[PDB]
């Protein structure tokens, strides 16, 4: 049987050889990996989860195990609306909540609901790889905007929007991981958040704010989600239980205008019918009964030291010519090497010295920048982080000699 | 803000006004609903689920709560391969297993992976509404084939395939809910299953066998899944825990040739990253430790009486001119009224008399047959079923008078 002849056009394109190649290197024996994107299992509130699971099965079995609505388990959606309104002072008048099988599904749904081939969509450069993967399927025109210490360069965005306007072109969506960005670790300043919203009205586009780390600030001044400043529904906010509960439940939520939620709901129905109800019932109690609020500080207390250890090790071992972001939360740090260095090609040399990272090329729509890398500090203890950074520094010193 | 201007072409099309209209009628006060498609909560093995959940959280917390692979939790996939091989004597050489967020996701993935606009796909007439919904998004050309007491009319399929061949057209996929069909309740005979496979080789197409009720036969002679006769990978088998464990976990699985699984895996990654791991770990123990095999007989024992009550009530109260299928398992029965009767229009009259059903028009790609309906017997007790059928019979007697 020739199976290839059955595949659709989009299926013929998609492939994952490069992710397999990277996994092969990262999993090599005797390698300290700083290339992961996973939360630390020590942060999973297992005892709390066990207690709630039992509670749900004893008092809410039928609703927790039966098919649910596509929009999502109402008690959870209501608890999330209340929690968000309170924690971020979000104007809720034009806000409705729907749950999704992880924020990832929201990304795919945003693609289905808003993107026609060729539609211009703005993403940061670099940006979340899974977002690029989700949107690319819909073949939009990717417009990338650089970042700096204060996140997306909204000044450059405005210039690009004007240029596009003059070309009779329009941007439908501006996608931003506004706080503790994956992969850069930078955070959009409040002044830029307000400006982005102004631009959204001026150039009439919608903002997709991915907020997976909104609850994980370890230091610096709080930066309210862009959604907090949204009074009309210009922002589609994506939250997730992945980093504040556990990735396993595959439960995320979308806070947006009813008109958008209804469309996303219709699109979701044919994809998976509903988000898993058992996990939703558990998340319901987790949020409504105060467990989430009690656990967040514990997560911060666990990650902060690892964040500090990585920044301290970089300062201690990295040679001159190397720069890195200073994340005030989240799980990632971006390291930038001198121009001319290809961190993808240097990978095997890093692995040879016992360390792994994610070559930065992948986080760029066109994979045009090659001297950066993403490091992770959540998954490994402080000493391992230091040893890992030490090995990476030697790798870099040697790479710098090549040319 | 004019949100409509942002919606994609496909988003502009999709809508759910008719499902809302039906839900409105079904939920009317004082109505016995035979229009549901849900398993009975009494069949959920709650105590077993509670025990396994605790076990998983005490002994496998990290793997049950952390992000999983897109292909699926290996211990579960291996247990499913073993269980299937044993229970259905499936030739496993060219079979690999991947888990999905319910079989529904498999349907969407099959659409993404195999269907280009205009591609001919065969479905039974009637067929599973959610399947039509999943495939339609990909705009294929629906080719429908009638059913009879022994399922899909494979003789008619062959004639249609020949006609298409002569037209230079080819069918990529033949989708069939081979056992205890939703909505008809009929089952494809073993002779037709073997013939369908022969045709798959002769006309070179792939078979998607949806087997949500493969484990729920209450009477009659066992009919092995079409997959049991597949030695080369012509069949993509879809199983689900929805009717044998609980719909809430949103865990289904796909048993197919590695080449197809790999493509589906790539497509799934950008949709939701992975199926929820917590539910997968629970399903793993449920299957591997023998719970599933012990529970199946209990489900059969619970549903069989309800199946019998509905068939007995139809025979007792239905007027001459009314026919219905005699399901040997599953959850549905198809009732056919005299030509000229529109069960969609009769709906409000049925609701007025205290009973609801699903007008059959929806289960047809073009919604061209209007004298049928789908009844469900799993969700309500025997006496309620009889009272419901009694009210439906009076509704029909009166409808027959109209013209
Ligand atoms: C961690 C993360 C997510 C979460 O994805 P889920 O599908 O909810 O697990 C989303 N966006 C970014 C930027 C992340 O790094
Ligand atoms: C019940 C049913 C399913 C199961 O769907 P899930 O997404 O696994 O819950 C699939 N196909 C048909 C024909 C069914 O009636």
């Amino acid at each position: 049987i020739n199976f290839d002849s059955f595949f659709s056009e989009k299926a013929m394109l998609m492939k994952a050889s490069e992710v397999r190649e990277l996994l092969k290197l990262v999993e090599t024996s005797d390698v300290i990996s700083l290339a992961g994107g996973l939360p630390a299992p020590e942060t999973f509130p297992v005892e709390t989860i066990k207690k709630i699971a039992v509670e749900v099965l004893e008092e809410h079995a039928d609703k927790a195990l039966q098919y649910g609505t596509t929009k999502g388990f109402t008690p959870l959606r209501l608890a999330l609306a209340r929690w968000m309104e309170k924690r971020y002072d979000i104007p809720m008048s034009k806000v409705e909540i729907m749950t999704v099988a992880g924020s990832q599904q929201a990304l795919d749904l945003i693609g289905r609901v808003f993107l026609n081939p060729g539609d211009p969509i703005v993403v940061e450069a670099p940006t979340y790889l899974a977002a690029i993967q989700a949107f690319k399927y819909y073949d939009p025109e990717f417009i990338s905007i650089p970042l700096d210490d204060k996140g997306m360069r909204v000044d450059l965005l405005e210039e690009k929007l004007e240029e596009l306007r003059k070309q009779g072109k329009r941007v439908k969506i501006v996608y931003t991981v506004s706080t503790f960005q994956n992969p850069a670790g930078v955070t959009m300043s409040v002044d830029r958040r307000k400006k982005l919203l102004e631009l959204a009205n001026e150039y009439d586009f919608l903002i997709v704010e991915d907020g997976p780390y909104s609850e994980l600030r370890y230091s610096g001044e709080p930066t309210p989600p862009i959604k907090h400043f949204d009074d009309y529904g210009r922002v589609i906010y994506l939250g997730t239980f992945s980093k504040i509960l556990a990735p396993g439940f595959r439960i995320g939520w979308v806070a947006a205008h009813p008109h958008l939620i209804r469309k996303m709901e219709i699109a979701k129905q044919s994809i998976d019918l509903c988000t898993n109800t058992f996990g939703q019932a558990i998340a319901w109690k987790y949020v409504e009964n105060g467990y989430l609020d009690e656990h967040i500080p514990k997560i911060i207390e666990f990650y902060k030291p690892r964040r500090d250890a990585m920044l301290e090790a970089l300062e201690e071992y990295m040679p001159e010519g190397v720069e890195w972001t200073k994340p005030e939360g989240g799980m990632f740090v971006r390291v930038t090497l001198p121009e001319g260095i290809d961190t993808k090609l240097m990978m095997e040399r890093a692995v040879a010295k016992g360390v792994a990272y994610v070559p930065g090329e992948a986080f760029f729509v066109h994979r045009d920048k090659k001297n950066t890398m993403r490091l992770n500090f959540t998954y490994v203890p402080e000493e391992t982080i230091r040893e890992g950074v030490r090995r990476l520094a030697e790798t870099i010193k040697e790479e710098m000699k090549r040319v």
